[PDB]
DNA sequence: GGCGACCCGGCGCCGCCTACGGTCAGTACTACGGGTAGGGGGTATCGGGCAACGCGGCACTGAACACCGTTGTCATGTGCCTTG
């Protein structure tokens, strides 16, 4: 019953192709680079630093589109590793 | 619109003790890295075997006194003989 609800879960989500996710790595590591000049002690001009939040959150929104993506492959190894003791 | 069915869920039960019962189940891997409980030797502290040194009864060096016992001792008193 409960994995069938969390397979509906997974739904339909749009899956990911070469361009798609290398444009999508491209962003996080332009997130990564934001948050880390955030970070940064050195003070920051206010809309700049808002700029850099906003970047690191779709960079965020990016990675849960690659998990979202990938639970699929996921799903598939654990039937290849399931049935040996563990749920 | 509340009844009504019906439909389903949902549970819940189905009686009391007694002898023994036979077994087995599939698809990673290396690699490092720390860090240890175990292997060692050497040292400080506590835990055993022979004498220790008390006591006590009495016992003796008997010594030195004490307790009767004794024959020492004797200046001093009766009895006979000689003279007033």
């Amino acid at each position: 019953d409960p994995v069938k609800d969390y397979l509906k879960q997974i739904g339909k989500v749009p899956l990911l192709n070469a361009e798609q996710e290398v444009e999508l790595a491209k962003r996080i590591e332009a997130g990564l680079f934001a948050e880390d000049k955030l970070a940064n002690s050195d003070k920051l001009a206010p809309k700049l630093k808002r700029e850099l939040e906003i970047i690191a959150e779709d960079g965020r929104r990016a990675k849960n589109h690659l998990l979202e993506a990938n639970l699929r492959l996921v799903v598939s190894l654990a039937k290849r590793y399931t049935g040996r003791g563990m749920l």
